[PDB]
């Protein structure tokens, strides 16, 4: 009934992947228990910095990339929901299923990437583990794996970037397409995708 309808918890920044030196390496920067009061209330004090943030809600956890002001991230994790910010439950400014693409404004702090121009086909997937994969791309939205993996090792990063040389980004981490368990390929959302939906 009407009076006990809840509603769902905010996406809540949980770490980030530090890009900034020579190594990658993910960070952690708040707990479970944190976590879950934090995505009840919407409010997070914490300060947020670089541009792949590691991101959960009550029951799912995953990526959003940062590129042109805008955090972007899959709307199979996110859905329609809010994100946690330090004044509180922040809408989300774009929302595509169609895409599987949702974003909110780029949190205060944040670096964002810049979207690539390069046309070039040699890219690098991101994942929450902080591993730079090879990626050659194969189409506008999809790429192959330069050393296949288990799919568990992708499981968690969607959202996250697919990188040119340059560091800047073509894409955002959709879905593995896999064999017999096998992930040989990715598919992710185009920057141009994200450059028309702004
Ligand atoms: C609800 O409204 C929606 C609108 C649009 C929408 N659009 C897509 C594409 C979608 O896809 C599902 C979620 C994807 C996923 O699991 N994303 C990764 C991930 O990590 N998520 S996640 O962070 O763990 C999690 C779940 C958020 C917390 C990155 C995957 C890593 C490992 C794969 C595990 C086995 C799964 C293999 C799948 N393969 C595949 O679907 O291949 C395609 C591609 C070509 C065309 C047809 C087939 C796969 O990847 N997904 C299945 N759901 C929706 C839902
Ligand atoms: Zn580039």
């Amino acid at each position: 009934h009407m009076a006990s309808m809840k509603k769902k918890g905010s996406v809540v920044i949980v770490g980030r992947i530090n890009l900034s030196g020579d190594t990658a390496y993910a960070q952690q920067t708040r707990g479970e228990e944190g976590c879950q009061e934090t995505s009840q209330t919407g409010r997070d004090k914490n300060q947020v910095e670089g541009e792949v943030q590691i991101v959960s809600t009550a029951t799912q956890t995953f990526l959003a990339t940062s590129i042109n002001g805008v955090l972007w991230t899959v709307y199979h994790g996110a859905g329609t929901r809010t994100i946690a910010s330090p004044k509180g439950p922040v809408t989300q400014m774009y929302t595509n299923v169609d895409k599987d693409l949702v974003g909110w404004q780029a949190p205060q702090g944040s670096r964002s990437l810049t979207p690539c121009t390069c046309g070039s086909s040699d890219l690098y997937l991101v994942t929450r583990h902080a591993d730079v994969i090879p990626v050659r791309r194969r189409g506008d939205s999809r790429g192959s794996l330069l050393s296949p993996r288990p799919i568990s090792y992708l499981k968690g990063s969607s959202g996250g970037p697919l990188l040119c040389p340059a560091g800047h980004a073509v894409g955002i981490f959709r879905a593995a397409v896999s064999t017999r368990g096998v992930a040989k390929a990715v598919a992710f959302i185009p920057v141009e995708s994200l450059e028309t939906t702004m």
